[PDB]
Formats: structure tokens, C-alpha cells, sequence
């Protein structure tokens, strides 16, 4: 039983991940921390609370995080990807369960300090709360067991624009703080997650399954699948956040390369993630020199990942 | 009937190999060499271009000296640890007798392209300063140049100066961004392509033992170049950068290309980074890749065909 905190912006695929995580027996969800991205932070908290109620676990703490990136300013949210409500325009009634008093940053510091080296963090949105925890407690990185990050585009196109992936673009300063923190980090970029999909056929199979949340998941995914058809020209959905959850439980379904990762924080390439694989000896020092390397997902065993995700989504 | 070509270059060991190859190509008419800094300071590149014209038995070919610094200014640091102090593997050859023309490389580019509209191709082997200067000074330049084939960038691959950037683009990021958005017929060959094309120690020995017109000189330059590849890349031989972009001018059928808008990062840790928008994804809103005219980016290379063509020109008697 691995202790896990999910830092998230639910979010359609975040919602699928959270419901999958509640059904996983080898995982103990000790809390959900929320962030902006797919929806404003208040909307993410509302969804996280609704998901806890839906999974039959309203006692699981939900800690609201930052309303804006580290640099400040009202974030632009992906309402064209996840709907006005962040869950595909289902416009569900409000939760009865309430968030905890403490911020997501304080919740992360407290839980990780309570069980040092035992709590893993699965980061499914912009990395603001994680960076805030790193800055407020400089021992946070060393106490966290592992940080599995869904974010970045390594030697591949971004999904916000050609340079940047959404989570990194949401807070490039926070991502750069996290990637250079010295913590045990595993980054799963969209160069990996775009290889893992659910087709229209797979979604119909989910709708017709005996899955506990099959009907709700299918309904939510309609809006998400429609964005994929309009933007990527793909008839189905990419499984971004469910793949990073698979990397927590089954890292053996992937291969990783170690390297220093830096994030561009200004100019036309704001939010671009770049890894130094260390295969070339540089003549002089550069921005990738001297930092501790992190693990970057390089390859994925697509059938094994799909099988694992499908069995959790279709579990009665 | 020969294709008019201007070579903008920083010789430079692989630049020197390309220029000698170009002088032996019968379908090509070299109408001039335009020099830039990079592998060596501009003055060193001019000295080498003049010596190469003399070596090829063509001292009448004009050499026009270009910019001594990038568009943003400052004395550039040069790759002397790659090409030697003289830019040609520390051969320290006597000075050329031939002299450079009076006009700058930028004015030479404008003049020749305006003299022969739609006929002159430009092969850019160094930082793009002179080409950007011609584009800025003459707004009709982009429409009158036949084609600009660029050796530069690293597309969805690591740079060679640092993880973000390839040397030619890093040498002048502002100039590269001006060129890539100029609207001219541009073909870019990045190191993602050229690092797939190599000459082994065995290939180099084969050149030394060949009946090649410049075999002895080429082998001598390549000794220093090979030592850098062994120290930095861990490779026993050399990558063929500039000769591959020359192969793209004469045999574009040895490659596949993808069309897309290319932008260059000019600031921060990713200064000199080249990024192309393939246009396979419909964006919700406008971004820095929106509205520009797409250019051709080399995507794949037929490595045996490119090697065979390069070897043929290097070993030609
Ligand atoms: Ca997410
Ligand atoms: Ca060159
Ligand atoms: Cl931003």
C-alpha cells in the first residue's frame, strides 16, 4: 500500500485517473490537492470533492491550491478542451463535502513530513503547489518518495502551441523549480502519452461495460473526444493523466532515460521542456550543467498500459 | 547550362570540403563566396575562402567579406577547439595572393540576385547574418532569390553547442529568425539529419589513398576535425554537416521534406533553438508560428546515396 497525493486540475482525464486510483488496491490516496489549468482552481476543487463523493470516499481530504501561477495573473483555462465546468459540461449539482482549511502547499509539506520517504506525489496539472512546497520547505524534495509528473513534450510538439505542453505552460517557473529540486522525479511527456489512446470503439466498449463509473466516464469523455477530433484529427482520446498513474504503479511498462531537464520561462518557447541526455561532452558550462538528473519516460509498452487502464475503468 | 550558386560560409574544415566539392560539380556555377564568422573569425574565413579559390584553380571567383559580428552585436567566440586557430586544422598556410572584392557579402548577395532574378541559389553554411542583412536592406530580395538552402538548426533533436541549439543558429539567432520568416523559398537541413551521415576512419584513409585532386589537403584538415568528434561525440571519424546541405542543393530526391513555419528562440536558456510547426494540429488561438509562410525542413535522408555522392566529389581526380 503506497501512500499517494494527487495534485490535479480536474479535468476530464484527471477525473478518470482519480476514479481509477480509488479502485487500485496497492494505492492509499491520502489526499487530492487542486490547481488551475483545465479549469479555474475553485472549479477543480468542486470536481475533486464531487469525485470523492462519487467514489464513495467523501472523507478523503481535498486541499485547494494556488489560484494563479508563481509569476501571478489570472490563468487562461482550457475550457475549449474540458468544458466550462472542467468536466465536459455535465453541470452537476454542488458537492456536500467541503475542502480542508489548509492550502495544497501546506497539505503537501504536512503529509510528506508526517511519513518521510513514504508519500508519492502524482502531479496531473501545473506544478505551482509542488514548487510552493519546495520553496517553503527546502527539505520537501528529499522527503517526498517520488514525484511522477504528467507534463512536457520532449523532442516533440507541445499541445498548447508547437513549443509547450499545457501543464508546463500553465506555470513554467514552477516546473523549472520542480525539475531542478533534486527530488526523485519521473516525467511522462506527451511524446509518450500521445502513443496511448482510447478509440471511439474503446469508448463504446466502456459505455457497454459493467464498470462502476462507466456511464459517468463515457458522458464526461464526449466533450474531451470532440476536442481531439477537432484539433488532433483523432477519433477518440489520448490518455495523458491515466498513463502517468500507470507509471506510478507499473514503471516496468516504460523505459526511462536520466538527464537534466530545464524549462524555458520567457520568449516564444515559454513552457518548452528540454532534457540533456548527457551523450555529448560539452566544451563549456551551459544551463543544463551541475543539476541533478531526473527520469524521463522514453518508451512505453502500449498494449500493457492500455490493458491495465481498461481493467480499472471497466471494474464493477 | 549551369545553376548559379553563392556559398555563404565560415571555412572551417567541412565548409572547405564543401567549397572544393562545389568547384568540381559540373552542373553548378559558383558565382561567389560570401564569408561569415563561426568556426573562425570573419577575417580567417575570408583568408580561407580566397585560398580555396586559388587551390581549385579559380582565383577569379569573387570573395565578399561579410559581418564580423551577429545582428545583436559583440565579438563572437569561435569554434577554434573544433577547426583549429586558422579554421582549417592548424595548417598555417601562406597568405593568398587573390584579394576580396570591395563590397560587403550583404551587398554582393543583393547585387547578384537582382542581376539574375529567380536564377541564383544561396547555400548558407554558417550563421545567417549576411542573408538577414540582405533581406532587411532589400525588401524584394526574398522574391528574387531562387532558393536558400540552410545548414542549421536541430529539429526535435539535441543541439551541438548546448542541448537547445545548433552552432550556426546560436551564432546569430535574430538573423536565422529573419531568414526563416522572410517568405523566400527556403530548405533547412538540421543536425537531426546531418549526424546520420558520417565518414569513418576507414573512409578517411580511403580518401587519403585515392586519386582525388585535393585528397592530401582534405585528409590533413580532417585529422584535427576527427580528434574533436572522438573527444566530444565519442565517434571515430567525422560527421558530414556542410557537404550534406550541398547534396540537398543538387539531389533533393535523396531526402524527404516536411513543410512548416520555423521560429528561432532569441533569448533565455533556449537561445538559438529552432522549432517547426508541422501544421498537423489545429490550434484554438494564434501563436508565434501563426501567419508566416511555411519553409521546407529535411525530415529523412537516404544515407548510402548521400555518402556515395559526397565520396565521389571528394575523390574526383
Ligand atoms: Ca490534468
Ligand atoms: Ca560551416
Ligand atoms: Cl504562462
Amino acid at each position: 500500500r503506497d501512500k499517494l497525493i494527487i495534485d490535479t486540475d480536474p479535468g476530464i482525464d484527471d477525473s478518470m485517473t482519480i476514479l481509477m486510483a480509488f479502485r487500485a488496491p496497492s494505492v492509499e490516496i491520502i489526499g487530492l490537492t487542486t490547481i488551475f489549468g483545465n479549469v479555474d482552481t475553485k472549479g477543480a476543487t468542486r470536481n475533486a470533492l464531487l469525485l470523492c463523493e462519487r467514489a464513495g470516499c467523501p472523507e478523503v481530504p481535498v486541499a485547494e491550491g494556488s489560484h494563479e501561477p508563481l509569476k501571478g495573473g489570472k490563468p487562461r483555462v482550457a475550457d475549449f478542451v474540458h468544458g466550462s465546468d472542467g468536466i465536459g459540461n455535465l453541470f452537476l449539482p454542488a458537492p456536500s463535502a467541503k475542502k480542508v482549511e489548509e492550502s495544497a502547499a501546506d497539505f503537501l509539506i504536512n503529509k510528506v513530513s508526517e511519513f518521510p520517504g513514504e508519500v508519492s506525489v502524482l502531479a496531473l496539472g501545473p506544478l505551482t503547489n509542488v514548487a510552493l512546497a519546495i520553496k517553503r520547505d527546502p527539505s520537501f524534495a528529499s522527503k517526498v518518495k517520488k514525484i511522477v509528473v504528467l507534463g512536457g513534450a520532449f523532442f516533440a510538439a507541445g499541445n498548447v502551441n508547437p513549443a509547450a505542453e499545457a501543464n508546463i505552460h500553465g506555470d513554467p517557473e514552477a516546473a523549472d523549480i520542480v525539475f531542478t529540486s533534486g527530488a526523485d522525479i519521473v516525467v511522462v511527456g506527451i511524446n509518450i502519452t500521445t502513443q496511448v489512446c482510447l478509440t471511439d470503439e474503446d469508448l463504446l466498449e466502456l459505455r457497454n461495460s459493467k464498470g462502476k463509473h462507466a456511464a459517468f466516464l463515457y458522458e464526461m469523455c464526449k466533450f474531451y473526444r470532440d476536442w481531439h477530433a477537432k484539433s488532433d484529427g483523432f477519433h477518440g482520446i489520448f490518455l495523458h493523466d491515466p498513463v502517468s498513474f500507470t507509471a506510478v504503479l507499473h514503471p516496468e511498462y516504460f523505459t526511462f532515460k536520466k538527464g537534466v531537464v530545464r524549462v524555458e520561462t520567457q520568449g516564444i518557447c515559454t513552457g518548452h521542456t528540454l532534457m540533456d541526455q548527457g551523450l555529448k561532452k560539452w566544451n563549456s558550462e551551459n544551463p543544463w550543467s551541475g543539476y541533478k538528473p531526473i527520469s524521463v519516460a522514453w518508451t512505453v509498452d502500449v498494449p500493457k498500459v492500455i490493458s491495465f487502464i481498461k481493467k480499472l475503468l471497466m471494474a464493477p
